[PDB]
């Protein structure tokens, strides 16, 4: 009646008080303690959380198996199916192949999502045991990795496919895959799809839940409660009760129902079931697609294209098409396509039925349908096309707000039999309205004429007027979707064309030129092809010294069986309490109230803690200019006021709900341009400036002047910070665990804050699931927070944020605002330069000052420039406080340098590739900043990639595609770089480590660094092995603590394999001298003889390790110093593909050379190469934040924020390590790698460029702007034609 059973890996499990708020992902992870699960996002875009589903179906008798995001999915939909997690396909004693491979192949980097990608593979292998390259591929449209660049993850699984220097991997190694040896569907459950299944009631705290077994009670229930919100897949409603703390008290769940499942041919069509998930509509589709004649499939092939680029397997298999009907969203991508074709719904209530064919009645506002409370939808019949009749869809395939505003269409033309005069005509739009729309004024005006040339012009005049948007308009980006309206159509005009002409009229109708073509073809990927070269180590070298070696990550295993243990996977103590953030919804103003009267009848409240309950101080970070909790004051949306303490997080997330604030406004300072005209500064103009401006301009051939604006970013780390901090009751002592890059300043707040000595504070990290830079400050105000709760209740307490809120709070890479003026010759040789940069900091200082610093000492990249001065800024706004995020200034620094370069070649009419070369730095050159350049690998870099990228041969090929395509275009560019490392603030380039040698001869090594999917404790084990001259295998790196090694500078700046290594390498020197005796008198004897005669001898087996960067200090006063100890050098060539009619693009290939020194590990160096350039290639192309005029963050979650996806990396992608270029003054002379690569994908945003112009040289000024990021609307507006013109003015 009541009981809610399931299985988990094969155990049953008999649930009797289910709450129908309760997810799948809760229930494992609090309810089983099954953590291998995670949290990334709850919102369905980022597959961390996806687990297998196996069920007996009813309606085709037989067990099928489908992919899920568990933090959508109720439990109370789950009753008799099977879940099977990472956890239940193996371990580490017994790794299941999908596990093996993912880890061999170096696909696992923070591990944070690897038990979902895993889910994902392991779910294609069940439902087909040999995939094609393709099907794989798409098995992880729904999974996102912030740090791999998705190659390795591809490469490693391509070895399931039927279709398919040293190496990286050894596939050969790999254990086969025997199908037969998965588990069984439960016998359990064959049983039980005998007994007929009944109606079930659940009863939450506030919800409850009926599952319904027939029409009959589905019918009767909406008959007497109208009220009762249907449920389905729960991919609306679950983000509606999450995120727009939507409450509806009672819902039923028709999912069972057979009639609302079902799949009808009919003689107009096939009619679906309303609750039939979209992955049965796509697998009936297409095998229509396949079987009829193309004739008959016009509209089906339009439904199959709109669910192509549509969420990923574990939304398609619980999604319904009558979920995503009835939801209405402004930016259904299906609605425009029903309407359009007209399709046919039924609609049922206890006592009626009606049919409707959906057209622009259906929607009569926002989110409404023309149903009755009491009615729901039965079905939905997607009809055959006829003879004569065609079918086009498109979509805008860039997110800027939750629900309008995104572009999507439906085109449906039919004509006069055997003629080319139209009969219908259905152009229905999504995006451009607060519902679908139908252009119904522009559509009956075309009604009998023929389809040429005045039906174009006659068509996008029409939808030039009837779909006009205000300036202001909801969703922005107004000229854009307006021109993709037309563009759409253009596409549709001219598809139109060509199925004419296939047809044989007797009119002939209008040939496409060849030039053309290329507009009408469907998106359509080319085989991958990726190269990884490196070094071998010399043939002499032991087989135990793994330096230099690609041993996997250390953690790899036990991050792909979800073995691996993140903050959050900690069990929770009984006494443990949860914390809730509340955060000013107001960029500057007073408090006046605080009312918590609702909060405290939430159940299982605790308490609100405001500023007055901080023990000691309440100012706070880097700079002491922060507060804890917000005083009087709020200065940024996201400004945290107080904290919730309750039982729970629910509870938590209820009470923070029932605190009302009240403000009273202030004048607010948001954008670079408002703290310019207000004087609003983090102190003064920094500045270098070398030789003479005033000669260089005066002697210039030409000077060249403009602006360019760079959006910023948020990490998406995909564990989202998180503290654990336990109160030991005792002298003040508290222990936390951190998701932080920097122990050291979360211990030195927390103490502060309480007002204890550091020595009664401790923080311990295992690892973080990606930080990026985004936790090597802003981790603390999380853990601040939580401290304070502890310290208060006496008792654990918890926080672990919600994506929303970690993308509000802790702010992103600053946003640079560049005003430049270059002065070169007509060789293109550089003469004089002037930049004045400006950064968005946000409402506290943090690292903002440093960051300028190093844009500032980057502003050259990799060009002489004898006269130059640069001067920074940094705006003081009411923003959430933006920090440190890989590439810390540089990537800023540099894209501007190479903009105003890219317009020096350009004014010139000299190839780019030369020009840069003949500015580039030679060996013993100095900087701007006057360090010299020694070791200067650049042109080797440089030489190498032209080479091997067959730059100049592909080039010609680019321009001939050119010639021939008038709607598509290619671009092809070679960036260098150079990256100084080292912490601009000298005495930050410190480190230390601490060894023990226990009796059995095992080695415990800890060091300052922490792991946040780098490899760096990897690297560490490597080091210490080869100092020690033992295996890697009897050392081991458990965590960092601050009461194992004290006053770490924060794991940044690249630099921590450097600090740490030697750190490391220091305390094994030590153990080795103290065992040098022993050895000398049993010079043959083993290292664990060694040992036990130092112990038994009674010797020190235990010893620190410390390393300063020696010489390190820039003045900006005299210009002199060096602030770097070396610098990285690296190349990347990428090619591209732009869609002049959409702003879309393809990235064809991307070509780097990385010098690395020689790599301490190969492996995760070219790891961190490609990640660092899908990051990069994510700031240049995709990722930009919207805020509201008032400065509230609109962008905080995967469906707005797009980061680069498995589809998103370059088709051929090829990487090389530098060969022969060993770096004496670091580690085992290797290079840090993590920042450098990052500005290479500056390439992809150069050929984007370079595409562009020449689309607009095809129709028909020369230094045209393009800001970052270069997004589909920033490429499509700037490829200028008949279509932006039109929409900007008649
Ligand atoms: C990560 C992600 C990406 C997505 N991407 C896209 C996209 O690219 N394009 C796009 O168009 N959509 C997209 N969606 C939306 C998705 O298609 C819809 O959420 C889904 O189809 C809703 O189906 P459901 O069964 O999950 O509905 P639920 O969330 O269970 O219900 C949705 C609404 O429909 C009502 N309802 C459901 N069935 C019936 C019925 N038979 N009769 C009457 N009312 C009913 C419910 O009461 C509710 O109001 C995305 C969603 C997610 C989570
Ligand atoms: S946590 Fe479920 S999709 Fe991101
Ligand atoms: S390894 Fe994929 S998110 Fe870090």
């Amino acid at each position: 009646a009541d009981e809610l059973v399931f299985f988990v890996n094969g155990k049953k499990v008999v649930e009797k008080n289910a709450d129908p708020e309760t997810t799948l992902l809760v229930y494992l992870r609090r309810k089983l303690g099954l953590c291998g699960t995670k949290l990334g996002c709850g919102e369905g875009g980022c597959g961390a959380c996806t687990v297998m589903i196996s069920k007996y179906d009813r309606l085709q008798n037989k067990i099928v198996h489908f992919s899920v995001n568990a933090c959508l999915a109720p439990i109370c939909s789950l009753h008799h199916v099977a879940v099977t997690t990472v956890e239940g396909i193996g371990n580490t004693q017994k790794l299941h192949p999908v596990q093996e491979r993912i880890a061999r192949s170096h696909g696992s980097q923070c591990g944070f999502c690897t038990p979902g990608i895993v889910m994902s593979m392991y779910t294609l292998l069940r439902n087909q045991p040999e995939p094609t390259v393709e099907e794989i591929e798409n098995a992880f449209q729904g999974n996102l990795c912030r740090c791999t660049g998705y190659r390795p993850i591809l490469q490693g699984f391509r070895t399931f496919a039927k279709d398919g220097s040293p190496s990286l991997f050894n596939p050969e190694d790999f254990k086969p895959l025997d199908p037969t040896q998965e588990p069984i569907f439960p016998p359990e459950l064959l049983r039980l799809k005998d007994t007929p299944q009944k109606k079930l009631r659940f009863e939450g705290e506030r919800v409850t839940w009926i599952q319904a077994s027939t029409m009959e009670e589905l019918l009767d229930l909406k008959a007497q409660h109208p009220d009762a919100k249907l449920v389905v897949g729960n991919t609306e409603i679950g983000i509606e009760m999450k995120f727009k703390n939507m409450l509806f008290p009672l819902i039923v769940c028709p999912a069972w129902i057979p009639e609302l499942n079902s799949v009808v041919h009919g003689p107009e069509g096939i009619s679906f079931g309303a609750s039939c998930p979209l992955s049965l509509v796509e697998s009936v589709l297409a095998e229509e697609i396949a079987k009829l004649p193309e004739q008959k499939t016009e509209v089906f092939r339009g439904v199959m294209e709109q669910l192509r680029w549509f969420a990923g397997k574990q939304v398609k298999s619980v999604a319904s098409i009558g979920g995503n009907i009835i939801t209405a969203s402004p930016i259904s991508d299906l609605n425009p396509v029903f309407m359009a074709s007209g399709a046919k719904l039924t609609l049922v209530s206890r006592g009626t039925r009606r049919t409707v064919r959906m057209d622009h009645t259906f929607f009569p506002g926002y989110r409404k349908t023309l149903l009755r409370p009491e009615e729901i939808l039965l079905s939905i019949e997607i009809p055959y096309s006829k003879e004569g009749e065609f079918f086009s869809a498109f979509k805008q395939a860039s997110r800027r707000e939750n629900d309008i505003a995104k572009v999507t269409s439906g085109m449906r033309v039919l004509f006069k039999p055997g003629t080319i005069e139209v009969q219908e005509l259905s152009l229905c739009f999504g995006g451009m309205a607060d519902r679908t729309i139908s252009a119904l004024k522009t559509t009956p005006k075309q009604l009998s004429k023929s389809w040429n040339e005045e039906l174009l012009q006659s068509v996008c005049a029409g939808l030039a007027e009837e779909l006009q948007l205000a300036p202001d308009a909801p969703g922005g980006m107004v000229e854009f979707r307006r021109t993709l309206t037309l563009s759409f159509f253009f596409k549709f005009y001219l598809t139109v064309l060509q199925k004419l002409g296939r047809a044989d009229l007797e009119d002939m109708c209008g040939k496409l030129d060849p030039t053309f073509a290329s507009a009408t073809l469907l998106f359509q990927k080319d085989p991958p092809a990726n190269v990884q070269l490196f070094q071998e180590v010399p043939k002499d070298q032991s087989e135990e010294d793994m330096v230099g070696r690609p041993l996997p990550h250390l953690a790899a295993n036990m991050q792909a069986s979800g073995e691996a243990v993140y903050c959050d996977d900690i069990p929770r103590y009984e006494n443990e309490l949860s914390l809730r953030l509340v955060t000013s919804t107001r960029a500057h103003a007073k408090i006046t109230s605080i009312d918590t009267s609702e909060a405290k009848k939430v159940p299982g409240f605790v308490c609100f803690l405001t500023a007055e309950d901080v023990p000691n101080s309440n100012a706070t970070g880097l700079f002491n200019d922060e507060t804890v909790f917000a005083k009087d004051e709020v200065t940024c949306v996201g400004h945290i006021i107080g904290a919730v303490v309750a039982d729970t997080p629910e509870h938590a997330q209820r009470a923070a709900r029932g605190v009302k604030i009240t403000y009273e406004d202030l004048p607010a300072i948001i954008t670079i341009q408002d703290a310019i005209n207000n004087n609003s500064f983090y102190g003064s103009e920094i500045k270098i400036e070398k030789g003479d401006l005033k000669k260089g301009f005066s002697e210039a051939d030409n000077v060249v002047s403009g602006e360019l604006y760079i959006g910023g970013q948020e990490h998406f780390y995909l564990e989202t910070n998180c503290t654990i901090a336990v109160p030991k009751g005792e002298a003040g002592e508290m222990e936390l665990f951190v998701s932080t890059q920097n122990t050291m300043k979360t211990q030195s707040f927390v103490a502060k804050m309480l007002g204890v000595p550091d020595n009664r504070i401790v923080v311990r990290v295992k690892r973080m699931g990606g930080g990026f830079g985004g936790k090597e400050t802003r981790s603390t105000v999380v853990s601040t927070a939580l401290a304070l709760a502890a310290h208060k209740t006496g008792r654990p307490v918890r926080c672990m944020l919600d994506r929303d809120e970690d993308m509000l709070i802790t702010g992103g890479r600053h946003p640079f605002l560049a005003k430049y003026k270059v002065g070169f010759m007509k060789t293109g040789t550089v003469v004089a330069l002037e930049v004045a940069h400006f950064s968005n900091g946000g409402n506290t200082e943090d690292l903002s000052r440093s960051i300028m610093e190093r844009a500032l000492f980057h502003m050259d990249n990799a060009y002489k420039i004898p006269n130059i001065r640069g001067t920074g800024r940094i705006c003081k706004t009411n923003l959430p406080s933006n920090t440190a995020f890989r590439g810390f200034g540089g990537p800023q620094g540099m894209l501007i340098a190479e903009y105003w370069m890219s317009e020096v070649a350009i004014t010139c009419g000299l190839p780019a590739e030369e020009v840069r070369r003949k500015n580039m730095y030679k060996e013993g050159d100095l900087t701007h900043f006057n360090q010299k350049l020694e070791g200067f690998t650049l042109p080797r870099c440089w030489d190498e990639c032209i080479a091997s990228s067959q730059y100049l041969a592909r080039k010609r090929e680019v321009e001939k595609f050119n010639r021939e395509n008038c709607w598509k275009k290619r671009g092809l560019c070679i960036i260098p770089t150079k990256f100084g490392i080292s912490f601009t603030l000298p005495f930050l380039n410190q480190g230390g480590a601490l060894v023990h040698v226990y009796t059995d001869g095992s080695v415990l090594l800890t060091h300052g660094g922490t792991e946040m999917g780098q490899g760096l404790h990897t690297k560490m084990v490597q080091v210490a092995s080869r100092a020690l001259k033992i295996p890697t295998s009897k050392i081991h790196i458990s965590e960092t603590s601050t009461n194992t090694v004290p006053n770490t500078s924060p794991t940044a700046a690249s630099a921590s394999a450097d600090l740490n290594g030697q750190g490391v390498y220091e305390a094994c020197q030590t153990i080795l001298k103290r065992l040098e005796p022993f050895k000398k008198k049993k010079p043959t004897g083993p290292w664990e003889a060694w040992v036990m005669d130092a112990y038994t001898s009674a010797v020190s087996l235990s010893a620190t390790g410390f390393y300063k960067t020696p010489n390190l200090g820039y003045s900006f006063e005299t210009n002199s110093g060096n602030p770097f100890h070396y610098f990285s050098y690296g190349v990347a060539c990428s090619e591209v593909e732009i869609d002049c009619l959409t702003g879309d693009h393809k990235n064809l290939r991307t070509d780097i050379v990385m010098d690395v020194g020689s790599s301490l590990n190969p492996a995760i160096d070219i790891g961190q190469v490609e990640g660092a350039f899908v990051q990069g290639l994510g700031l240049f192309t995709m990722e930009e934040l919207h805020y509201s005029p008032e400065g509230s963050l609109h962008t905080r979650g995967p469906s707005t924020y797009k980061i680069p996806a498995f589809g998103s990396i370059p088709i051929e992608f090829r990487v090389s390590l530098l060969r022969d270029c060993p770096n004496k003054r670091a580690i085992y002379a290797s290079k840090a790698v993590g920042e450098p690569p990052l500005f290479l994908a500056s390439s992809i945003f150069f050929a984007i460029k370079d595409a562009i112009r020449a689309a607009r040289a095809q129709h028909g000024k020369q230094l045209f702007q393009l800001d970052s990021p270069a997004t589909p609307e920033k490429i499509r507006n700037a490829c200028v034609d008949q279509f932006t013109t039109l929409c900007v003015t008649g």
